[PDB]
């Protein structure tokens, strides 16, 4: 097949333009995925109390601190209890002579009158709008997990649909669905509707990712292919910084969601100018349309070759693809081969570790540090050089030590956040940034490495297994946080042990550098 690109030009003006456009689309995609850090931030909260909140009631010489103590008992975090209040005002607690032994838990009640939230940092968030707190605290990670599960469903759907309807058309309708579902998610009235709309948005996102990957690889020459995939991965690194920049200015989750959704309308517009997959069309036996697209691309590259192509070379040079694609090969076939089974196990577990760790950590930054805006921007800042160095090291030390070191370093960096004492926020934030950068480098390493571990026929199906495993682990990511009720060390230790274990497994993979 390559000869057609070598004729039309495999890395010309057209490829540069298309790469820039799809990288921009991925930037906005990353903003969409990161948003739940800022759209669902948990502001500090307490029960509503008659003395504290009824501004028309009798004011007194007592300051707000003393009244707060008179109204609400202390919680485990050496801070006001976040879910219950005193049944009757504890005037006896005004004195320093008082002791907490004076009040029974029977003297306390849950927030019958609802909650009061801090508005200083975020003006409005999902948590404060639909009271996803206390008894309902499980629902926030539930929302994140549902969003991530929509991606698994979307991939399983968009595979067949993309083959039936073509890459560009599915990408276009995916952009449109992202726009419509996202703007609806901003205005939605009630939490079930928000869950539904986030799920459909995930259904769109899966298609965007898969079809972008397919479209870039088809039009890119073989030797430049890893670099193009690396740029597609750097799009997310820039997306982190974009999320920080947007969230700093916009503090209202309705407006934030609306702002990050609208740009996808523009992608719907300019995706109409991009060309359809040539290989898909030729497989569909339509050489006239494929040749129209090809000579259009050649015109963009300014070549003379528009006068030289014929349908016979177009069809014949793809005859091998047409013949080989007929075979009934899927995941079950991959598991049969004696020499491939161990490779499959370890590769799948590496994808699983990536999804698990990244979507566990990157969506609750509020727990890893002290200022989530700067933490987001620094995740971007560290991810960029981490991925570029990952490429520059992967091409020299071999896939095996590069991937193994990436995963092991990421896991050990995250584990360090358990051991460093809670109050040292600066060092903890730095370690968290480094760990997430390590996971990004591991993503690049595994993307390139998995493509080489398998024979050319099974390559794409094995990559499919890997991606599905990554999404499966991402779904479990958020649920791990529910264990945090028993303490913060347990969720973070679970997040840290898995990537280290998979890294020690990655060390056993066969090398594939051209040694
Ligand atoms: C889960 C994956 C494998 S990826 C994905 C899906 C949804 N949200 C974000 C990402 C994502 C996470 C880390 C990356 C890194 N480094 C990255 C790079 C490029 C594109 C997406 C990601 C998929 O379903 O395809
Ligand atoms: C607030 O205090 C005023 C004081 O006159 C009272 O009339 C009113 O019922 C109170 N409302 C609430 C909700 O506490």
């Amino acid at each position: 097949f390559s000869e057609l690109l070598d004729l039309v030009g495999g890395l010309g003006r057209f490829q540069v333009l298309q790469t820039m456009a799809l990288m921009v689309s991925i930037m906005w995609l990353c903003t969409q995925s990161m948003l739940e850090n800022f759209s669902a931030a948990v502001p500090s909260h307490r029960c509503w109390a008659p003395l504290l909140d009824n501004s028309t009631a009798v004011s007194t010489s007592l300051s707000p601190e003393a009244l707060l103590a008179i109204s609400i008992p202390p919680g485990p975090n050496q801070r006001p209890h976040q879910c219950r209040r005193f049944r009757q005002p504890q005037w006896q607690l005004l004195d320093p002579n008082a002791t907490a032994t004076s009040w029974s838990e029977a003297d306390t009640e849950p927030c019958v009158d609802g909650w009061v939230y801090d508005r200083s940092i975020f003006t409005s968030t999902i948590v404060a709008k639909w009271n996803l707190v206390c008894d309902s605290h499980a629902l926030k990670p539930m929302a994140q997990s549902i969003y991530l599960a929509g991606i698994l469903v979307g991939a399983a759907a968009c595979g067949p649909a993309s083959d039936r309807f073509g890459r560009r058309l599915v990408l276009t309708w995916s952009y449109l669905q992202m726009a419509v579902m996202g703007t609806a998610a901003a205005f939605a009235p009630a939490f079930p509707v928000y869950c539904l709309f986030r799920f459909l948005l995930a259904f769109a996102v899966a298609g965007v990712m898969m079809n972008t990957g397919t479209l870039l690889m088809e039009w890119t020459a073989a030797r430049a292919r890893p670099l193009v995939m690396t740029l597609n991965s750097l799009g997310f690194s820039f997306g982190h910084g974009l999320t920080a920049a947007v969230a700093y200015g916009v503090r209202d989750w309705t407006l934030l969601q609306l702002v990050v959704s609208v740009p996808f309308f523009l992608c719907f517009l300019y995706s109409w100018w991009l060309p359809e997959s040539a290989r898909w069309l030729i497989i569909k036996g339509k050489p006239d349309q494929a040749l129209q697209e090809l000579r259009k691309v050649a015109r963009i590259n300014g070549h003379k070759e528009a006068k030289n192509l014929t349908i016979e070379v177009l069809m014949s040079s793809v005859k091998e693809e047409v013949a080989s694609a007929k075979e009934p090969r899927s995941v079950l076939d991959l598991f049969c081969v004696p020499g491939l089974r161990f490779r499959t196990c370890i590769s799948t577990l590496c994808w699983f570790a990536f999804g698990f760790t990244f979507f566990g950590l990157a969506l609750d930054l509020q727990a890893l540090g002290s200022n989530i805006f700067l933490l987001q921007m620094f995740i971007g800042v560290v991810d960029i050089p981490a991925k570029m160095g990952a490429l520059l090291l992967l091409s020299h030390l071999g896939r095996r030590p590069t991937l193994a070191a990436s995963l092991l370093l990421a896991g050990l960096c995250i584990l360090a956040n358990t051991l460093v004492p809670h109050e040292m926020g600066a060092l903890r934030s730095a370690l968290a940034v480094l760990g997430l950068g390590g996971v990004g480098a591991a993503f690049t390493c595994i993307t390139i490495y998995s493509s080489e571990l398998f024979p050319t026929v099974l390559r794409m199906t094995a990559v499919g297994l890997g991606q599905m495993a990554a999404r499966g682990g991402a779904i479990l990511g958020p649920l791990v946080r529910l264990l945090g009720v028993h303490g913060p060390w347990l969720p973070l230790l679970v997040y840290g042990t898995v990537p280290v274990l998979s890294g020690l497994a990655a060390l056993l993979l066969p090398e594939t550098q051209s040694l």
